[PDB]
């Protein structure tokens, strides 16, 4: 039926529950936080239970984990106290934070946070060979514990710490297929190789598949071996240590040949998969590279009203069309997209931690 996602505190006493490991930005707003935590025996009375809610760019390690970490920037933190209550404020609880109420003690205590549009989308890196650069990215921790007030924590253990993803959504807006591309090589002479291709849209979700369209007028003396057709990120460090991993997540190529004085034209579907992708290397997912339900980071968008460094790490998409050559020297064009997160997407408890 339902299903609902919970972690509990290492001493088991704190548990928290959820509807959604991962919230939607759909650039208008996000989708809220509404859950509920529940700490059964007395703790400590005395003490009040708190709920963070705390955004970050880390770069080191990754976790937030002490060791290591050379940099963080808060980019916003969240509290309020769960138990007591208080009159703040938009308190109608969601239906399951409702039926959630009866299923468990009179002290589990509903527990909500709002969170700003313009913040950045959970994103990941970790370099490759190296590529010199630490691992990096932003993130999205809850925490939740108790004490008699907010200046004073404790280890994780009578707290609880969890991660949650914000995935960035954006509509099919109507214009024009992604530029074509044009370009003459003129290769030793006055008789050119042109070349030309196009997308079917400008935008893309998890899992699409593009076609890209390609068209060769070569006038040229020299021979097209081969037609490769790619898929690159670029992600580009904005905080700290300025770095940038370019690489193809994603490569198609066929038997395809083109003479000269010929004409060729064929589309090419590709379809960019972090699963298709045996080494990370310098890759920028959406969360840790272990889990299942990880996918290449979604293109960061224009940037609503906060802006600048502040978005951590710059992730952004091109499809690349080469087309190898004989006699050498290969031409090409590169072809913007934007991919984003997918939307055309009896209570039963889950493990939250993927």
């Amino acid at each position: 039926g339902t299903r609902v996602f919970k972690k509990s505190s290492p001493n088991c006493k704190l548990t928290v529950y959820l509807g959604k490991r991962d919230f939607v930005d759909h650039l208008d707003k996000v989708d809220p936080v509404d859950g509920v935590v529940l700490v059964d025996p007395d703790y400590l009375k005395d003490r009040k239970v708190f709920v963070t809610l705390t955004c970050a760019f880390r770069y080191g390690r990754e976790d937030l984990d002490v060791l290591g970490l050379s940099f963080r920037k808060d980019l916003f933190i969240a509290n309020y106290q769960a138990f007591p209550p208080t009159p703040n404020p938009p308190r109608p609880p969601t239906r399951l934070q409702e039926r959630l109420l009866r299923k468990l003690g009179q002290h589990a205590h509903p527990f909500f946070f709002t969170i700003p549009q313009n913040l950045p989308c959970s994103v990941t890196l970790q370099p490759g060979p190296e590529d010199t650069g630490k691992a990096c990215g932003v993130d999205f921790e809850i925490r939740a514990f108790c004490a008699k007030s907010l200046e004073e924590k404790s280890h994780k253990r009578n707290s609880v710490r969890l991660v949650i993803r914000k995935v960035q959504f954006a509509p099919e807006k109507p214009g024009p297929q992604p530029s074509a591309e044009t370009t003459r090589h003129f290769l030793m002479s006055d008789r050119s190789l042109h070349l030309e291709a196009s997308l079917d849209k400008e935008l893309y979700y998890h899992g699409e598949p593009l076609n890209v369209n390609v068209h060769v007028t070569n006038n040229s003396t020299k021979t097209v071996k081969k037609i490769k057709v790619s898929v690159r990120q670029y992600a580009d460090i904005c905080l700290f240590s300025t770095a940038q991993y370019k690489c193809p997540v994603a490569q198609v190529e066929q038997d395809d040949q083109v003479s000269p004085s010929s004409t060729f034209c064929k589309v090419y579907t590709i379809t960019p998969l972090l699963s298709n992708n045996r080494e990370k290397r310098g890759l920028a997912l959406d969360g840790k590279l272990k889990h299942e339900d990880t996918n290449l980071a979604s293109s960061t968008i224009v940037k609503e009203g906060a802006n600048k460094e502040v978005l951590g790490i710059l992730v952004s998409y091109r499809v690349k069309v080469k087309l190898v050559v004989s006699r050498g020297g290969d031409v090409s064009v590169e072809l913007p997209f934007v991919l984003m997160h997918p939307k055309p997407h009896d209570i039963v408890f889950e493990d939250f931690a993927r």
